[PDB]
């Protein structure tokens, strides 16, 4: 009944334990999970984990983005919104980490963490981590630091999950 006994993962504190993989398929594993997105201030989900996740929702969740983004205009940097879950997660918390080729302001990741912990549980890559080029090692400081929730941070590369959970 535990999910995590089919996944390489890592305890790191009693909050937070870091899994290797697909974060799509370790947030299905948990119904009452809040999986995020890390999304762009308009919520245009083109690429990495956001084209994805929009992929999966077989395009419901650009949809709902843009009508989102019509209604209530566009998030600023370290903003995050609830939105559906589409199936793949009871919500999918949409979190706009700064962007270090923009030259935006890395502490922005403690507000974007912060934000998790409204939730019970959470699946969550580690923020700005991808294309945004903030270090993970810098991101998952942030997240561990931040974490007063059940969050399983998720890493697609064997050379990242090494990198953070060999000491």
């Amino acid at each position: 009944m535990d999910p995590l006994s089919n996944f390489e993962h890592k305890v790191i504190t009693e909050c937070v334990t870091i899994v290797l993989g697909d974060a799509i398929q370790v947030a299905k594993c948990y119904g009452e999970s809040v999986l995020v997105n890390a999304a762009n201030t308009h919520l245009k989900h083109g690429g990495g984990i956001a084209g994805a996740i929009n992929a999966a929702s077989k395009g419901a969740v650009q949809k709902e983005s843009d009508e989102y983004i019509l209604a209530k205009g566009p998030l600023q940097v370290g903003d995050s919104v609830l939105l559906q879950g589409h199936s793949l997660a009871k919500n999918i918390l949409h979190v706009v980490g700064p962007d270090a080729r923009a030259k935006q302001d890395v502490s922005l990741l403690s507000k974007c963490y912060k934000a998790m912990n409204a939730y019970p549980l959470v699946v969550t890559p580690l923020v700005s981590a991808g294309i945004f080029g903030v270090k993970p090692a810098v991101s998952f400081d942030y997240l561990i630091r931040e974490a007063k929730t059940r969050v399983l941070v998720v890493v697609n590369s064997q050379d990242v999950y090494k990198s953070l959970t060999i000491v």
